[PDB]
């Protein structure tokens, strides 16, 4: 029959050793996999942190070198308010660029033809964009504008070791002013420490943005970095990671296939013996969710390791997707560690408590999500104009989540005390809104989450 | 009789389909209403955010243009402390106003006669207010003051492209100095993006307030904006919103009326059959609270949509009331979504847990509110002089609420460590006050809220 | 006998009306008392806030007028680091004092003889204190100091509308430099609004403190204010407050005396009937704790009202003690409001839950206080040198309390990440200390408080 | 037999008095020990705080004296960005050092030969370090570097009351620039207050660090202090501490030895009477854990007191280890205070509740630690480049711990809203990561901790 086969299946690894004397291969392989994946992620994180620190420090140096009157911390408020200030900022940026070799503490090299498409072989491009026809005249509300964008460009070349000074900005119809150039440096730490030199090409963009046309022109500098190679153990270890995950995926897929075949045999033998309807959950009882998690983590690790091999060879530079894949896979394997604790009764009590509480917790989350969403919409529409924490829907959701978790509460109240929402009515509404929301979610909703978990634990302890 | 009528009534929509074969019309109509109300609120919020951002950026530009030595973040501390500083601030504001066209990054137009009532056709009014008779002499405490307010005005006209320099401030009897003028600009983003041009008239008020007579004269700039039209789908969609809510209100009112008639028939038939006293709750059992919520949300949505139509046509500019109405209605419909979850048993368990816990929670709120109020009064009276967070009763309440919810606790303690309330006694009292309050409300009151919710859940699970 | 007397006693006010038809006099009198005490405290708080605001604004103006290079917010860091800086600060303070009448926005009058004991009729005293013999010579560690303090004074008189410039500071043996003078002003708001003029005499003290002898000399300005009268309903309302509290105290004391006499009769009649030992709690069962609270609040209100009458007449100026008395009395009466809720069963359930939980809560507080104190001592001794939040024992206690209540946690961790306690060992110890403390108190101690409250509620619900 | 011996053993101190009439000696000795240890730690903390304050104030004065354009709070951002700025900072530091005697408010003495190994008898050493061969040329990626470090030194001597101006920095190959000198001062507070003079020798190090080679050269000043004696009750009290702890350790060790002998007699008598297997816990039942704690605290106190005697005599200066030992011992004795509360039933209820809950709490901590670690690794790898709170693994752990305890939540969300992780994908991942983590740990894990404690309390109350 099959009761002997279903006995060996659905049975603990410790009991599995007693029958047929099968050595635990999947058991040790998963531990080895967890070790190697954690080590690989740690090494990747360390190298990435070094690269990130180099990029950030160089960008800060660029901001102090090219932005007129720049101080640390004033990034989102750095702006120009007069025509002379804008002219001075643009001219200071270009002049500092032209005298960079003998003022800069870092060794940056000019890149010929680095100004972008609007630079035809010139290193720096000084571009101003404006509408084709502005005809803005608020004296008697006579408007006549052609929304076509005109790009006026000035070509700047560094000296071999002043046209741009004759720049006329069409202030009434101006869209933005941009400065494009590239700087090339060599990461010395790589040239000494790991003996693998890295050549960085920073693409500096300085924007004087006037798209709001509000009299305030913010100024920002952003840098894009391209890391080439100047004209191992990690690769071998990344090969070990791929092999271990491949073997783990193979074994887990084999186990899943055997489970599927066994459940098919069971469901046909039920109808053969006593015709009865197989429940959907009973079919789902033959598939081990831990193996689905294991194959998911194996696939994520393999893809992330391929992308990591591409990145380490300076061919991909897609750090975000690779980091997400590796982090998700590592999270999944460290979560899958719980399967070993499910073999011991006293840990299984707590794990089963969480498992039996989870459906009710999800149902209550669905119940309270609609109240949460209504509060989010109401707060965004009413407090959005007046409260800095309510400007966007995502910001409102973050603020309300922190409020229900007991964080940043007094600042939310105090922001509304400052200007009183420019109307006693808005202040009173904010009072009612915040007090009712915080009281409802903390004293009732959180308490009900506690009650659900306590009830699940009570059922587990006394079945 | 009526037991057949009361069976169809008071019965689930799924069961309602089986009897008489009535299609669910109110069911789908409420879903459509929720969708259209949420979409309308999102569109309104996006447009309002654009308008708010334009206003804020222009006001920041005005502050940087007209306030002498202004830096971002120093709004509530910006003040003058000497006579020369006040003169320089006033003169700088007027001079910047007079040279605005050739310094400003935005295109602002002068408004003739924009200085207000004290400007008889002049664009800028420079007004100083002082008492009729001051005779302030602290040398030997000889006071003689006439509380009549005298308004001395200077008329300033922009050049066609210096009387105000002879300004003598009566410093000993001065009340405030104000500068009134208007600037007109065109929101270019509207002129391009939505092809509907908007003409903004900012009314700038610069106040040099000396009403405290404390030697410190704060300086602030506030702007009032009037949005006209320079010389659709939203309107049609707002018509759909009104129609949907009108139909929903009609159906809900019809259902409420039928319920009232049915309960009248029931209460008369009770006395006809067996004379017994109808309980107040039993009469209240015939009215569906969900329909009261639905009609309330329908009325709020209709009023808010009418005001939104008025605002979008540049006729109302009452954004606060319209936003409050729309937000409250959207919150109400998203709360009313719960009625659908009450049809399913496993969600109904949690909803009924909250419902049966609510009366005890309100009773305990009433019990602890008096302790909370006593603490608020005591903290306001004792810690008000010394603690920045205890200056007003509303501020005290906000601080204590954040304290009981575990927020901004260390800052409250640290503010009292700084100056020690200028007396060891006040510091010791603040120690006892804060420790006792936080210990009482967190360890006992919150725990009792948890206990009440747990007890209600236990009663629901095991009736 | 006495069972009829004990029946009328120990009985609810509603039941008390049915027997003997006694009108509730104490019931309405306490409500009136709560009303009048709250109104009195609110009026007192409003007037005190006006006075505090005037004082603070004048002190800020003084700081901007007399402290060289002073900016807002730099109060605890304002210091001098060179001899020239100290000379310049002292000279700037004196020069600004001498030209105050024609630079200051407020109208301050010179006070002749206001420099204190070291000024013999002069308005300003410029005092430097130093040791009699310093002989400080770190070249070869030759010390010879006489700890006697010498006070060298310079007398400064304002002009009728430069000796101090020849000031030589004994820098090696200097203790501090102080500038004493007084300024007289009239609070104009009082001169108009309430028509009761107030004459303020600010005593300005500028300290250049060198008692640390650490090369850094902090500079601070502190002001003492004396409010005289320039050469009602509140008084009548404060008389009503005294009368109401006197009558309440009389009635409550009479009730307490009757209870004492009744318990004496009961305890003698027990021995007369059946000789048995009266329990200590049984004797304590005859005294109503609410009446003890009422007499305490009455006495506090009477004392605070007497002191308030003294203050309002400009005879006391002891605001701290009066405010503490009034606030404590108001807190006590608002707490005593609970007695009315004890008459209704559903509120009595919650109140009795808290009452029966309180002894166990206090016992657990005693149990966990010793662990808390050990953590406080350990953190003060180890993290005190390196952590700004652990400098003093009270500061350590405040930090740990906020930590267990889930506030300011990440900043505490981040302060230790910054310098790592200048030793990996201290950083590791801080890691273990903070993690163990927060885990122990939040996950175990707070949970046990919740469990105690839940158990008390369960006993109350099912006796 | 031994049932009479085991009766006197394993028995409360109050019961122990009734049998054999033994006076409680260990009982009073532990109270005396707690008192003397707390007093000793308080005295040590006060003296250490005075020393720490002197060091910190002198270091702040040094920063204001020697760092060009230094302001308070700008320590981790203080940096140079141009060659001229670096030259000016170095020259300003040396010039201020050379004119220190007539500008400084503190009395600092030059130390001849205080520049360190690179100063051969000179007081100040101005050292620049650079690679032997740099040949850095990013123009065409021609690198040729010799990682050997060359130390170029300039010798500076103070005047008896300019070579360094000819300093040429090899900017392309520069590693760092350091300035070494020593200053000697006498703590005057010690010279007066405690009449024990202290001679401080500060070793000032100014670093211009270019090891990142990123164009930004941070500047920092760090001071090492050596406290000698210029050319009691505490010692006697520290002798009392050693004697008390020695006697306590002797008595506790004697009790532990008697317990071991008694358990050996019991285990042999069991086999003599009825051969049965002694359980491991039963053997562990004979050893009092409180005595192990007492001997541990005694040893820690003795070692810390020896080191404190060494420190107070200016022979050790190892404050960290001594402070850790004393703090840990004081924490242990204040924890051991609980043993007295275990003698009383109502406190024993709560203590036993915690004790029986502890194993399940540890098991659940192990269960949730793997999920926590997976989240830590994922957040470090993905959010590390973009979030300031996720730069290091310890920082990630601290952030997540504060998040689960409801602290610094909105700032974590807002940091990701600012730049959106430079990619919508990273922002969406951070949204999912933070929401899922906070929801899982607060609503489920903390609730299960509460449930475990409640269950343990329920078992204790109803065995
Ligand atoms: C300055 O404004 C212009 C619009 O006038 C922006 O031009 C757009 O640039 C993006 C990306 O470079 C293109 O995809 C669009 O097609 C461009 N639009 C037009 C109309 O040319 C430009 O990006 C702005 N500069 C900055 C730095 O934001
Ligand atoms: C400057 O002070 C005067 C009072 O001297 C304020 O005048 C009041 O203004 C409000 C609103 O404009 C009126 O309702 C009052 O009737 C005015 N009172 C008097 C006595 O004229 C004026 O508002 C203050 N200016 C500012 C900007 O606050
Ligand atoms: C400046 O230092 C002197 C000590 O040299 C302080 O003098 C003490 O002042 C207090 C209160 O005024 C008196 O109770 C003490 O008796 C004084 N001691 C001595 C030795 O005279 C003085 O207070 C300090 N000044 C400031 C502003 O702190
Ligand atoms: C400046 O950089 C040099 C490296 O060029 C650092 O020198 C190291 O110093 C430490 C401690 O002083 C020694 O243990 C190492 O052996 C030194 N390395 C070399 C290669 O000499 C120096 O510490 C740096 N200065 C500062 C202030 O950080
Ligand atoms: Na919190």
């Amino acid at each position: 029959d099959l009761r002997r086969r279903l006995k060996y299946f659905f049975m603990s690894p410790c009991d599995k050793f007693r029958a047929k004397g099968r050595k635990p291969c999947k058991l040790m392989l998963q531990v080895v996999k967890i070790l190697v994946v954690t080590v690989q992620l740690i090494l990747f994180g360390l190298s990435n942190q070094l690269v990130v620190t180099f990029r950030e420090e160089n960008t800060i140096a660029f901001r102090h070198l090219f932005l007129l009157g720049y101080s640390d911390g004033s990034d989102d408020t750095f702006a120009a308010y007069t025509q002379e200030q804008l002219y001075q900022a643009i001219f200071y940026a270009v002049d500092q660029y032209l005298i960079l070799p003998e003022i800069s503490l870092g060794r940056y090299a000019y890149v010929r033809g680095g100004g972008g498409p609007w630079a035809n072989g010139s290193a720096l491009a000084l571009c101003q964009r404006y509408y084709h026809r502005g005809h803005v005249d608020p004296a008697n509300d006579t408007f006549d504008i052609d929304p076509r964008v005109v790009t006026d460009c000035i070509q700047v070349d560094p000296p071999d070791r002043a046209s741009y000074k004759n720049l006329t900005l069409k202030f009434h119809k101006l869209i933005n002013v941009t400065i494009h150039f590239q700087l090339k440096t060599i990461n010395l730490q790589s040239l000494i420490n790991n003996e693998i030199p890295d050549c960085y090409t920073f693409s500096i963009l300085i924007t004087f943005d006037n798209k709001a046309h509000s009299g305030r022109i913010p100024i920002r500098l952003e840098t894009k970095t391209h890391i080439q190679e100047c004209k191992s153990f990690r690769l071998l270890f990344d090969v070990v990671v791929i092999l271990t995950c491949s073997l783990s995926f193979l074994l887990c897929a084999r186990s899943l296939l055997r489970g599927f075949l066994l459940q098919n045999e069971f469901v046909v033998f039920m109808w053969r013996r006593r015709g009865r309807e197989i429940s959907l959950w009973e079919r789902l009882e033959f598939v081990n969710g831990w193996y689905i998690l294991l194959v998911t983590s194996d696939v994520l690790t393999i893809s992330g390791t391929v992308m990591k091999i591409g990145i380490e060879a300076k061919n991909l530079a897609s750090y975000d997707v690779c980091s997400i894949l590796l982090g998700t896979s590592t999270l999944l394997v460290w979560v899958g560690v719980i399967r070993y604790l499910t073999f011991f009764h006293k840990y299984n009590i707590l794990i089963a408590t969480l498992r039996v509480a989870l459906p009710s917790v999800m149902r209550f989350c669905c119940c309270v999500a609609v109240i949460y969403l209504g509060y989010c919409f109401c707060g965004w529409i009413v407090l959005g104009p007046y409260h800095v924490k309510f400007r966007s829907l995502s910001m409102v959701s973050e603020c309300l989540f922190s409020l229900i978790n007991g964080d940043d509460m007094f600042v939310t109240f105090a922001a509304m005390q400052a200007q009183q929402g420019h109307s006693s009515l808005v202040w009173l509404f904010s009072q009612l809104y915040l007090y009712s929301f915080i009281s409802l979610f903390i004293y009732m909703v959180l308490s009900l989450f506690i009650a659900l978990i306590t009830g699940a634990y009570d059922t587990i302890k006394h079945p």
